[PDB]
């Protein structure tokens, strides 16, 4: 049996419209169940772009094919959003704080739409550490920038931390998607999860640094060897809130560049966006699998 | 007076990549495209940004199409008339942190001079009737701390979080030639979350009480706190930091001390987050008169 959605907020029965401000959507105007009670599959990236991409690359892939795309979230630009069949494709732009929105206004959509049985997947992009560029990240662990598994939010002035692991099986059965394709390199490792992207991350080419290359690399091999192997601005909060909701969920992130030889990404634009096609196939591979039984 | 970075490592690179912006230093001509720009103006969304280059552009008679310079991608939107440069950012400290981080990168690139960053943006109200203009005085933290903390290298650092003094009476002064909607000068408390890090009831998540919530807010209201919102405390901070007169004017789009929910019509709304375009107008009228 699939389990209906939960959230863990008593207030939301009690309100006579539930106004989901980012998406443009609101309980009083929209009909949740009828628009997404047969959702199944919610993937999430940064880049609304990306996020179509994807809905068309998968509407292909499952013989949806043809058509139009409309994005759910006209009238707003905060967050783009599409479905296909039980697939729901949603932008959520970058840092913990934008994607913190998303997922809150995302879960009550569900919980709305009466959905069950649902997968969260992060289907993003990151730096990497001591893996050539291009290599896939299945994320075990969201880990903090001093490689605890936890993930830290103050509410009304006071610390709260919450568990940031990831669904050890899914983390196993996305392994397996990702080998019947052989097209890739991939390894589960742990994700470390910032909030800033130059100083936040060692590297040097900031309008502010105050370190060395020698400090960046230090820093950088001691996170590698805590079982770190990629680096992103996401991982946390995904993994917490739905850990906190009991979702389903996992991360899934393709390295742009390998950190201990650079910062920037230089790389071809032909060659990024190839890399950027990995995890949509990879998780293309997940859905087709889980709709055959 | 010339923008800078503290950034030794910059000036060494044999090419400056801006990622994020789709912006390259051997594919784009810096001085010859960004050199005149004394007025940065910077916002959530691309919409209202795109909004505001046009307003301007009429109130300054250059009067018809606004190209996005940040063409070949779509993590920002980027756009210019005259020494007025409009930028997108996002929802949040990282995602403004990287937007700034490149954008000052840009401006020295091009070798600017006597610039200015605006921070027009939209907030949440503390004991202020919506639609209320603030213009923050001091960027301040969840526990109504002047500080910005990020952590470098696993170590923890912090930063001051105050904007121009002067920038900010002179922002009062303009909104007062206007007369047209309330400005108040005051803190603004700046957070990584907008629903359980904002005290509202209406989360995915929320194990609090309205009561706690209440408590919260006016105690951050007794701090000196009128408006809530998730960008000022690094935008203060890394403008402090290299050196660069810095403001931070949002509209409020609702009392936190009556409700969570952003319910007003669309009408309304759109009205009030054009105000902050307005006041920025006016000083930017000013600034070229004299
Ligand atoms: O070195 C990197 C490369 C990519 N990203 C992720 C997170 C961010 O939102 C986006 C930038 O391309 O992808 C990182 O955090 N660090
Ligand atoms: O109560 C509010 C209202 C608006 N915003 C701002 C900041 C953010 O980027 C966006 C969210 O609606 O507008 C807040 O942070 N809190």
């Amino acid at each position: 049996h699939n389990d209906l959605v939960q959230l863990c907020n008593p207030h939301i029965a009690a309100m006579k419209e539930d106004i989901l401000y980012h998406f443009s959507l609101s309980t009083s105007t929209h009909d949740f169940p009828a628009m997404f009670g047969d959702v199944k599959f919610v993937c999430v990236g940064g880049s609304p772009s990306r996020m179509k991409a994807f809905i068309k690359y998968v509407a292909m892939e499952l013989g949806f094919a043809h058509a139009d795309y409309p994005n759910i979230c006209e009238g707003t630009d905060r967050y783009a959003m599409f479905k296909v069949g039980p697939v729901l494709s949603v932008s959520h732009g970058m840092g913990v704080p934008s994607i913190a929105i998303m997922l809150h206004e995302l879960i009550k959509l569900l919980y709305h739409a009466h959905c069950s049985g649902v997968t969260l997947i992060r289907i993003g992009t990151s730096g990497g550490i001591g893996l050539e560029p291009g290599s896939v990240v299945i994320t075990r662990q969201a880990v903090d920038p001093c490689f605890k598994p936890e993930f830290e939010q103050i509410v009304l002035g006071k610390r709260e931390v919450r568990n940031t692991d990831l669904d050890e099986q899914l983390v196993q059965e996305l392994a397996r998607c990702s080998a019947e394709l052989g097209e890739f390199p991939t390894v589960v490792g742990n994700t470390m999860c910032t909030l800033d992207f130059y100083e936040g991350q060692g590297r040097l080419d900031g309008a502010l640094c105050s370190y060395t290359e020698k400090d960046k690399q230090d820093y950088l091999r001691a996170a590698y060897a805590a079982g770190i192997r990629n680096i992103e601005m996401e991982a946390s909060v995904f993994a917490a809130m739905c850990n906190a909701c009991g979702l389903r969920a996992a991360v899934v992130c393709v390295t742009l560049l390998n950190r201990l030889e650079g910062d920037q990404i230089s790389s071809p634009h032909d060659v990024l966006a190839e890399y950027q096609q990995r995890p949509q196939r990879l998780v293309g591979q997940f859905i087709k699998k889980r709709l055959m039984q």
